[PDB]
């Protein structure tokens, strides 16, 4: 019942390595990543070991931080708004998919939270 994960290789995409980017990797990615809520968020949403037959029915453009973090690995964007629009798109069906006060939401509005302020200031 899990659809295929979103890619994160392609070749006949552009690709840029910009000081942006970078950051967005060692600085942005990685403070994230070992916080104490992004556990449910550094892989695709198994549906099948959840038992939610209906999450890939509602949410159709899927996104989690483990793919975020292969594409930077990747070298997979082109600038660092590309690789925003994907964190928010994760925060996003988060928020679609449960409702407000929900134990999955405080942990994605946490991890949201650092990530603005993490963002609030890139390089040059
Ligand atoms: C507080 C708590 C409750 C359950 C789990 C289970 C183990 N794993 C999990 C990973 C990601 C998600 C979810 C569950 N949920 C809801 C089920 C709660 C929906 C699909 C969602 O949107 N995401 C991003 C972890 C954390």
């Amino acid at each position: 019942m899990n659809p295929p994960p979103p890619e994160t290789s392609n070749p006949n995409k552009p690709k840029r390595q910009t000081n942006q980017l970078q950051y967005l990797l060692r600085v942005v990615l990685k403070t994230l990543w070992k916080h104490q809520f992004a556990w449910p968020f550094q892989q695709p949403v198994d549906a099948v070991k959840l038992n939610l037959p209906d999450y890939y029915k509602i949410i159709k453009t899927p996104m989690d931080m483990g793919t975020i973090k292969k594409r930077l690995e990747n070298n997979y964007y082109w600038n660092a708004q590309e690789c925003i629009q994907d964190f928010n798109t994760m925060f996003t069906n988060c928020y679609i998919y449960n409702k407000p006060g929900d134990d999955i939401v405080l942990m994605a509005e946490a991890l949201e939270k650092l990530f603005l302020q993490k963002i609030n200031e890139l390089p040059t």
